[PDB]
């Protein structure tokens, strides 16, 4: 009965077609509530009579941490049919004193958009990217927090990038999506294949570009930097708060920063924020210097209309439906290169990105704040500011 | 014998009104002292030959292990008194050299008193709480000192707000009463889940409510404040002797005024004050000016037969039994932004507060003592005037 | 010979009254050294065969280990001679290359007035140091060397404070005296009772005026702080040269201007200097710019009349006998709390102070000079000048 319980509690959750699942335990309760449309409703109670004395059987059986329940915990879950047409699920764990309570909120990899240029990237910062990803070495680095829009942005050069004429290799721990004609190694680690030996197996695979899910370790970040330096654009992902954050990450982790300055090429840091309910968007009084202290450019504050949708069923009554990418795109550039050989620190690092016209993922926000498509607040909730 | 008696001392401290009671071992003398609405008095001078053994006893009921006395302890006893008299108690034993001082907190929502019109609650302070409480989205922030019936008082809101079609969710130092339905962590830093982590989460576990148990940095209240604007009830306490000396605290850490203005709707502020016992209370010949210059207003001074209790068992022969709650309910009033995004200070926002009509903490202990219900030394005691 | 000896040696230091006893043997020479006011002279040299023989006897007074020679050794002796509190010695074992040298402490509260009008505090600084050991909340610390008579200071405010009203828990390494209904604890590190677990654990003990023995670190500093804020009165020590140096000590250790401004009400510094002898006191014809140079205004300058004691028996021919307290009181005033907030420093805040009529130890010094209780050149020898 055991089984059929975790394959019950499994499958339910998702077999309902709920927007939002939440799975609370409690002292003398257990619950099931669905967020419809912004609104929850409790949808199932599983008995607490089972709970305890079959409890690391099933904890086992859903490959989950049976030892662990205490600590809140987050991931992703891409659901394809092959491909990317994939339905996913945002998974946030949280320890209540009776238990872990997991909420699941879903996305698909097409509604947030692959289009480089439906991403949201400025002239320059576009220009960059998109030279970026098509030289023959180099890394690139796309940060940015858990659901921040960075598998989107990777396959989107992958995309841009996906031609007859080159040999495309991934190594991601899981794969995210499915291309035909790009050699796509999973990580098992369990038998051996993780980013290092699956980089290394695409080494003695011919190689013309290697894509690596993670830089987890140093000595991956090498063999990424050795497949670089050989000749392959390797291109990799980090959840840091920006760009120059992520340079602090490696330098911290014990790279040179010679490497560091040296093997990068661009660096993109990027979030996802709220998109103001097109149903109940109203213009919103902010004050100019509330915007001017949260990082925006002088020149671009006039301009500003911003939007807040006062809360529909289509933004579950946030007033918000969909996510908008704010990003800061910053070029390893040659002075800046030279900067490192001055040791420069990280922060020198943000200053004369800034200096070079390079807008922050908070400016990049302010900028969506400026075509109305999300709000100030939707800013500050996933941006952190630049001043 | 002896484990009879501590049954008796512990009722006793229920019987008597006591919140609160010490186990004291000094270097040469034992006492018992009951903190009996809000003020501590000695009850008990037993012998200190058998006071470890006692304490041995207690760490069984706590499920506690007997054999060590020598690393600080805290914990929690349950203790079935018959049906459903159960009686949860917060315990800390700590070993000094001449013994283990034991102090017990009372946990059960029975003593307490849950209607918020009898929480203390003026009207014009119970309508505009209840306003606060019933918006969509904001922050309403409950200050005061521990034991000052934040936590009652907090209890009362969530149990206004607490539906299955919201996500509530509390972070809270420590708990004092279980609800099944409402999520809620305790914090625990040795493991890592602290309050920038967990309000972090929360924000990622789809908030309709939520309840944070301490600010202690500029990051957890920006996140918190932002939480609020982006659609979230956001719950929060601080320890000012005034809403805005809270407003201060959170104007010196950073958080930009629009922020603090457009996603605070309202903070109270509350202390407990002793009441007048009702058996010995006699009309205490107070000046009227004096009560004026405390804070009362001067066309009810005339009118206050203030009263004091002489003294008699039922108050402990301190003349006074039981205590009640005084509040300054202070909504996020629109003039109160304009203040925010002006740069206002603590005493300028309590004036526009006290001009708008919200009556503070200490002229709602006079108008306690207009009733008799409170003496006039003991609005003075637990409230400064407002001056 | 040698208990009758030791008896001399443990007896004269009474009737010396000496605050400590050194029995040292050397390779070619054994003495006995007794402490008197601060200053060390030799009393006696028993005879180097007894030189292991006095200290190890001491051992056997202490109910030490004999059979141990080699190894540090700490006990204590309780002797029955007189003062007002028993002739009780801490008694420490020091094995040198030439014998044991035993070192007896002297313990006697009576050796220290416990009347906080009788410790040398001034009637405007005694005011404000009662004043402030009567606030609810706020931090207070009190600095100087042990033994500056910084404990009894303590103490004199723990019974004036030592109410059936309050929980009173203290945290010392060790409790020099005990006190009825005030929760005294002693650091037992060893068993994990460090000054840390103390104050976290005073704050699980329901608190209301909290006694830190020592303060190690800015993460203590930060509990201790938050309990000054949190609604208990905290006193504590540091040694510090001063006040304003205490101030940016603590800014430099990493405390936010606002909490310390919030959280302190008063900052006391305290030495005890040595009393000029009134028997061999003769007035001293000291010139008017010294005492300007060492730091009293101008203006004063002319009325003072020095004195000092040509010496005597009964000040070990020193001119001087016992001690008087010098201390120097900054409250935290609404302008040295604008200071705070302004990130001053020491030197700007010890202007304000004179301006604002803080008196320094070397001020309150030439006052006794003046008074003629102490000589100029123990104020130049123990103190340096303002001016």
């Amino acid at each position: 009965p055991v089984v059929k319980l975790v394959n019950l509690i499994l499958t339910d959750a998702i077999k309902r077609k709920a927007s939002d699942i939440h799975i609370e335990p409690y002292e003398r309760s257990f619950r099931v509530r669905y967020r419809i449309d912004g609104v929850l409703y409790e949808v199932m109670k599983p008995p607490l009579k089972l709970k305890n004395a079959i409890t690391s059987r099933i904890k086992i059986m859903a490959e989950l941490d049976i030892a662990e329940r205490r600590l809140p915990q987050d991931g992703r879950i891409k659901i394809k049919l092959g491909g990317g047409q994939d339905m996913d699920y945002r998974v946030s764990v949280l320890p209540t004193l009776f238990g872990e309570k997991v909420v699941l909120r879903l996305l698909d990899k097409s509604n947030l958009q692959l289009d480089m240029t439906k991403l949201g990237y400025e002239p320059d910062a576009l220009h960059y990217f998109k030279e970026a990803i098509h030289k023959p070495f180099g890394m690139v680095l796309v940060t940015g927090p858990t659901g921040s829009g960075k598998t989107v942005s990777l396959y989107s050069a992958l995309g841009e990038l996906n031609k007859t004429t080159e040999n495309i290799s991934t190594a991601e721990d899981p794969v995210e999506f499915n291309f035909a004609g790009i050699n796509q190694v999973q990580m098992h680690e369990d038998i051996g294949l993780n980013f290092a030996a699956a980089l290394r197996s695409f080494l003695r695979q011919d190689p013309d570009i290697i894509m690596i899910g993670e830089i987890r370790d140093f000595e991956t970040a090498e063999i990424a930097i050795k497949a670089a330096l050989t000749g392959h654009l390797v291109l990799s992902t980090l959840h840091t708060n920006d760009a120059p954050a992520t340079i602090n990450r490696l330098l911290n982790m014990g790279v040179e920063p010679f490497l560091v300055a040296s093997a990068v090429n661009l660096i993109t840091a990027q979030r996802l924020a709220r998109r103001v309910c097109s149903e109940c968007k109203q213009p919103e009084e902010i004050p100019i210097q509330a915007l001017i202290d949260a990082g925006v450019s002088p020149d671009e504050a006039p301009s500003y209309v911003c939007y807040k949708g006062t809360g529909c069923v289509k933004c579950n009554n946030t007033g918000y439906k969909g996510r908008v990418g704010f990003y800061q795109v910053m070029p390893m550039l040659e002075e800046i290169r030279e900067l490192i050989l001055n040791g420069a620190n990280t922060a020198e690092i943000k200053r004369e990105s800034m200096r070079l016209g390079i807008k922050t993922m908070r400016q990049s926000g302010l900028t969506k704040l400026k075509e109305g498509v999300t709000s100030f607040e939707e800013v500050l909730r996933v941006t952190v500011a630049d001043d």
